[PDB]
């Protein structure tokens, strides 16, 4: 199966500049815990934001264009992408906008972070449709020294 993993602020907001309008080390920890030892599909811009491969996972980039880092696996099509993983149980699609927009239809599971914050952004998360999904997990957490905002992790299964 394929899985999307995102952190949404208010209004399904996923970013500004080519940045995340928040800083939540504990979300990343959760991100990391969910992906580790699994293939992660990103897009040229997301990749540019990360800025270096992710240890313990096969990092695949989406560029129509030629790759500029030998450390990671480059791809020019979704099919390529899906191909570049091979035979694994779960492949993780890590955005951004456009990539998400294209993978939702193929996804079977979501791992979302509902950040409690109203910030303005330029990239929004694909419009999933409630009736299709089954929220099968939730965990709440309050702002703290580290995490300026509370957030709720959730997990949904394409019904
Ligand atoms: N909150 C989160 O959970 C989360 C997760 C990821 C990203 N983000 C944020 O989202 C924003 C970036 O997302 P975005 O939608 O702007 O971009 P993106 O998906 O990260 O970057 C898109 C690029 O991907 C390449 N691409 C995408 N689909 C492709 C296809 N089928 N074949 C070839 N190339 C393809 C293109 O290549 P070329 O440039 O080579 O033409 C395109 O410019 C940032 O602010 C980022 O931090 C948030
Ligand atoms: N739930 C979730 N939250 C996010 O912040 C997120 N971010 C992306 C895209 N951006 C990033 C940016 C940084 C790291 C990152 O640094 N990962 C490290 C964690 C800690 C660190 O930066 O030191 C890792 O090892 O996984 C991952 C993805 C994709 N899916 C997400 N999914």
């Amino acid at each position: 199966m394929i899985s999307l993993i995102a952190a949404l602020a208010v209004d399904r907001v996923i970013g500004m500049e080519n940045a995340m309008p928040w800083n939540l080390p504990a979300d990343l920890a959760w991100f990391k815990r969910n992906t580790l030892d699994k293939p992660v599909i990103m897009g040229r811009h997301t990749w540019e934001s990360i800025g270096r491969p992710l240890p313990g996972r096969k990092n695949i980039i989406l560029s129509s264009q030629p790759g500029t880092d030998d450390r990671v696996t480059w791809v020019k099509s979704v099919d390529e992408a899906i191909a570049a993983c091979g035979d694994v149980p779960e492949i993780m699609v890590i955005g951004g906008g456009r990539v998400y927009e294209q993978f939702l239809p193929k996804a079977q599971k979501l791992y979302l972070t509902h950040i409690d914050a109203e910030v303005e952004g330029d990239t929004h998360f694909p419009d999933y449709e409630p009736d299709d999904w089954e929220s099968v997990f939730s965990e709440f957490h309050d702002a703290d020294a580290q995490n300026s905002h509370s957030y709720c992790f959730e997990i949904l299964e394409r019904r």
